[PDB]
């Protein structure tokens, strides 16, 4: 009709701009100038509809969108009504299944480069130049829930990302742990079905704190490493952002003049380590289900590109056999303090999606796409994953021709004899189907291996054993690398995982499946096992107390790179702050404070206890973003009260429970001048205490000081005052 | 190995139990004896599974599922291993499409039964003898959140009935709301795709609260009216048991001597109405997003079936257009005040299924699945609707055939020409596959239609019109429906739905839209609109405050029967109190409380700050059901705490917190003795406070104004006092 508002503010300015600044937008038209040669070859699908006539999908101009055919204005509605039928036919056949695990994920655009050619180790197109740029589309993940289910619950992240590379497709599909449950893939049905809602009534979902999860983990000791990884806060990441990116399998690289290079592959995330705390993510399940999928696409929008480097750890083949575990044992680390991750490359997400659907509800994965310069190993959850995903591709996206699907074509030449299938795109004019033909000369033809653009060919293992459905015992060791985890988390860490295991084990209906986890963990570390019995009220035999722990890894007995924090890696951009305004709020403070975390691309928020606007003490006025109960803490960094009329707010439910939440989550607060008032609701000292900024005003060291506090994420000296505390 | 306990505690009693008291099961494991003629007959493809050998699904026994078939035990997995193919191929294929809308439900199996013969208005056999039992399978479900979405959002309801009658299978495909949001079927795909997750990001789940959707309403005033029960407390209900059920549409019932009368179906929970309110409910998604399926499986596991009563609003043929709306406009109720819903019979849930994907996640409903008795009418979303489930279902399960699904299949004959289609599951030995025919004398035959056990023949309705694609002006009036439920609400209903429309709309990113739908408001009342406009800092306009209000419905200026609360029918069986333990609970609280609530079929919960047991003071061990954490006060309708030794939780933060939530969400609490001394928590009254039980000890007295209390449900005299309470 013409229902947009005349000045315009229904569309989001095509510039970058910080969360909750402007309505948020299809990738092409927020960044239209933002390309890779990928994002360029889907412009001959990419469908405009400004100033576009409304039809049908043959074409037809429709009149009337508003109502069905029928005979009179109150008649029956006439099979003859075409438009009618197109239209709720299309809707009626909207939906996919959803990925059989992984349903629930977040992707975007972006492009990779390596620092250096990789030539010695690997003849792998897009790692030979440092000025060779790959587009990539990477798929962030959780893993148990479906694809409705919510971000921040307690589980392993996928982190999948795929290479349009010149010679081919590859995708590195990893997760955000360093190594898997299982140690072969005959076993992931059963693993997969424990942890996901139990069959009788699909209960309970994104979660694995249920009998069946914990009752296949009492009884197949392998998963225990992985298990610690995901009681950790490794397993309720910030934000995708702020995670690592693991391959986990030993793969190999291949270079031109044969040799194989073992190679594990890591993500480094430039915007470091970080986690939220179990209450925290659990009640942001609540308040916020889209929490890590809204934070992705609101940086990416801001131009806070998530950024990360590739990293590998290379082991040569002459060093197989020289760890106490297993290369390919894929429930093994390698711990970086024997073998250094070599820094390979940066990846920058730097465009969302047009149409979350078909760019990312329909992008596939597979482990089993490499190009010429990687290989396979033998790691067995690795040898089966080969085959799984090709098939569940089929059921999936509909068919064989599922890489004809815009985001999953390679943007390099692909040609072939096969033909046909369900939703077969591509016209094949070869006047043959086979090879070897001579009606066509033989077109396209085979290539030989060679240093670059040569076909690919298998790294030539030797193979020497019978046909055997057998682990090798060289896997059945699974109290080691839990250990090695444990011992390199730091205090707060531990209590962490303790906390973790804690709440878990007492969603466990079943007793029995309790004390069979506590036995378990006293194979690990006798202070763990010790520490959760006593959560759940169950007292270890002398037996128990005598077990001896598992040796070292290698001589190891601890590996700080294993933990979130023993390290510092801190990095605010990106980060975001709650304001808690007041009607008079001192002008003076909001400039100090707002120019401070715009300096350091730190985000803000202003709330209030209603929308609309605020007037300063100045006359500024002040546009709220939100309520007090609308954006919770749960969904900041850190919380800024400052001065002005805080008999305003004081009394406010709301506003004291905010700092009451925000400081329960060891997140940093700052009080400037009468804003001390709300030091009472959270029961700070009148001397003050570490973690919390206070002065008569936000303008000298006020702001650098709680810019500290963000940098190191937040205050875990506060953990045992909140022990207490009612929030 | 992995084996059960030698204690037998693995599996649950196959009897009636609490929640909580035993692991949950299939229903023909946990109630066996629980049978109707739909569960009977789905024997056939029952599969059992105890002391039965491991096999392919070709049948041959397995001998080591752990592994992989590979050439020595460190190598290659094998192409020829088919176990572990299979396996893993079977896996990789167990999604289907979810449902487009209402992808999110839980259902159970039960029974219905008419009070008395129809006869005299139709001739549907499953309404012509009260002694003639029809099994139901019942399906509840949210609307926008996929299959992994959580239960307690604020959403319409979908309450879909399959009735398995003798004459075939009649589908109640309803809502729990009386009206829907638009008028035309034409439209579904417009305001569906407006209210789910916006198309760039596929953000938010299971929420109204987003731009798309209101931008929609306030462009299509016909959504007023199911806006308005979306917004109020009818969009959060406390369980599928506590809300109405409403087929929406006007139908026609047909006697045996042809006569037609108007019906609108109504579903009366024998339960009674409850909700719960908003905060409550966001953070319940968060902390159990599975406690509305959980809370039907478990009623049903105790014994607290979910009843309702069949109702029929009756109109006569010639009263057609008495009313001010049109009978066959789905956005117009019919007052209880102008015609009374006629009790028709009880429908009871009494088993739960045995696999939630074969039935539950499989069954399929249709609208369009009348039988003789029954017949449409002209209402333009129903007769869109008849079109859409055939087609939808045709994809989602995968072909024509969807009939033969056990769940899906009519226990009575079913005999026709059709054959074919994907997964044909039925051999049909006709020598006929067409009529008519003579090589099988015509059989199949037609059957005349007649009072009983006759084809189905349609109402010969006069039907007189242009074909046109226009709305009948007489569905053109948006506003008195919804002010008629505005002033049935009681002023805290009212509050809610205030609160409601000030929270989504908070949400809304473009201030404009957020105008138009508080000018839509002022179309309706201006005290609801001001109450927003506050909210929201707008200020109405002169033109705005001088919009005179709708007329009343026919003379009414309000119905109570709109109201969840104003007409008391609080039943307390099923509800649950929490019972916060220390290490030395007095057993006569105990004794006297447990004692109480099981008079009233009110079961408890065992809380601690830790799992295992605690001791009472007379050696009575009490197995802890959850921690204060594990299960939050959300979880529950009311709160004890009995005397003993306080001194152990008195200072335990999330013991206070307990009380301070379930007293924020104006549920009834109860302090005996030295338990009193919690009322410092959430600081309010001396003397004591309507809403608060306290006595010197938990005795008779005590109990009854406790039970009390939860028959009212909520303490709505306390909403005054928790906005000062930081929780
Ligand atoms: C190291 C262990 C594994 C890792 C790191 C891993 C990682 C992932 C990731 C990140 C995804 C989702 C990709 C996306 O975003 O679309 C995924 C999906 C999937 N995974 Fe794996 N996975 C592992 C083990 C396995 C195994 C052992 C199997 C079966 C043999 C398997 C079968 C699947 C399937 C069937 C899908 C769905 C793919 C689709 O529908 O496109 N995964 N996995
Ligand atoms: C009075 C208005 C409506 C009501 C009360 C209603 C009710 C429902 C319910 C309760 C379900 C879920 C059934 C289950 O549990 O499986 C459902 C599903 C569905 N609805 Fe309707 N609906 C309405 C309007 C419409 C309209 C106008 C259309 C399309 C023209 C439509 C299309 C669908 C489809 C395609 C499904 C999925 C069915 C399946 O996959 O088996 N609905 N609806």
């Amino acid at each position: 009709d013409s229902l947009a508002p005349e000045d315009g503010s229904h569309r989001p300015a095509a510039e970058p701009t910080p969360p909750g600044a402007q309505p948020t937008a299809p990738g092409s038209l927020k960044a239209p100038d933002t390309r890779n040669e990928k994002l360029n070859s889907l412009e001959d699908v990419r469908k405009g509809s400004e100033n576009y006539a409304l039809t049908t999908n043959q074409g037809v101009r429709i009149a009337d969108d508003q109502n069905s055919l029928r005979a009179g204005s109150r008649g029956p509605t006439l099979l003859e009504d075409f438009i009618l039928r197109e239209k709720i036919t299309h809707f009626d056949h909207e939906r996919i299944p959803e990925r059989i695990v992984n349903a629930r994920g977040s992707a975007a655009h972006g492009y990779f480069q390596p620092y250096k050619s990789l030539s010695d180790i690997t003849k792998a197109d897009f790692l030979s130049d440092p000025n060779k740029i790959t587009p990539v589309f990477v798929r962030f993940s959780t893993v148990q829930g479906g694809a409705g289910s919510a971000d921040t619950v307690r589980d392993i992240r996928g982190f999948a990302t795929k290479f349009y590379t010149e010679e081919g497709i590859f995708d590195l599909v990893g997760n955000n742990t360093p190594i898997f449950f299982i140690q072969d893939a005959h076993k992931f049905p059963d693993f997969v079905h424990a942890v996901k809602p139990e069959p009788h009534w699909a209960i309970p979902q994104g979660q694995s704190a249920h009998d069946t999860f914990w009752d296949y983990v009492s009884l197949q000791p392998e998963t225990l490493h992985n298990v610690m990884w995901a009681m950790s806060d490794r397993g309720i990441p910030r934000s995708y952002r702020t995670m690592e990116g693991f391959g986990i399998h030993t793969f190999r690289l291949i270079n031109a003049e044969g040799k194989a290079t073992f190679v594990r592959f890591h993500w480094k995330p430039l915007a470091g380590k970080a986690s939220l705390v179990w209450d925290e993510a659990q009640k942001l399940t609540g308040r916020d289900p889209d929490f890590h999928r809204r934070e992705l696409w609101e940086a990416i929008e801001a131009g806070d590109f998530p950024e990360y480097e590739l990293g590998f750890q290379l082991i040569p083949e002459e060093d197989e056999f020289k760890f106490d575990f297993d290369l390919l044992d894929p429930t093994k680390l390698i711990p970086e303090e024997l073998v250094p991750v070599q820094r390979v490359g940066k990846m920058v997400l730097n465009r969302n999606p047009d149409n979350f659907f078909a760019e990312n509800e329909q992008a596939a994965f597979h482990p089993g796409h490499i190009v010429p310069g990687l290989d396979f190993t033998n790691d067995p959850l690795l040898q089966g994953r080969l085959f799984s995903y090709t098939d569940t591709q089929i059921s999936r996206l509909g068919g064989p021709n599922f890489h004809e699907i815009p985001i999953n074509r390679p943007t390099c030449p692909y040609h072939n004899f096969q033909r046909d299938g369900m939703h077969r795109m591509g016209i094949d004019t070869n006047p043959a189907n086979y090879e070897p033909n001579s009606i066509n000369d033989n077109w396209p033809r085979e290539t030989p291996p060679g240093p670059k653009r040569g076909g690919f060919e298998s790294y030539q293992e030797r193979v020497e054993g019978n046909k055997v459905r057998e682990r090798s015992p060289s896997f059945g060791e699974y109290y080691s690398h839990p250990r090695l985890f444990w011992l390199s988390q730091t205090p707060f860490e531990q209590r962490h995982i303790v906390d973790g295991f804690s709440f878990e084990l007492s969603k466990v209906v079943r007793p029995y499946i309790r004390e069979r986890v506590v036995d378990q963990l006293a194979h690990i570390d006798l202070t763990l096992a010790q520490a959760v019995a006593k959560n759940l009220g169950i007292e270890l035999t002398d037996d128990q107390l005598n077990i001896t722990p598992p040796p070292d890894v290698n001589g190891l007995k601890k590996d700080p790179s294993l933990s979130l924090y023993a390290i510092p890696d801190g990095d605010v951009k990106g980060r975001v702050v709650a304001i808690l305004l007041n009607d008079e709020v001192r002008s003076a403070d909001l400039l100090a404070i707002l120019k401070a975390l715009k300096a350091k691309g730190v985000h803000a928020k202003l709330l209030y206890s209603r929308m609309g606007e605020v007037t300063a003490d100045d006359g500024t006025v002040l546009p709220i973003a939100a309520t007090f109960a609308g954006a919770p803490s749960l969904t900041v960094d850190a919380v800024i009260v400052p001065c002005g009329n805080i008999a305003d707010i004081a009394d406010n439910g709301d506003a004291n429970y905010y700092l009451m939440e925000a400081y329960k989550h060891l997140k940093p607060i700052a009080l400037a001048g009468d804003a001390r008032k709300f030091k009472a609701t959270i029961k700070i000292a009148d001397q003050g205490e570490e973690g919390i900024v206070e002065a008569d005003s936000a303008d000298g060291s006020f702001m650098d000081e709680l810019l500290t506090l963000m940098a190191a994420h937040r205050v875990w000296s506060r953990i045992p005052k909140i022990d207490k505390i009612p929030a």
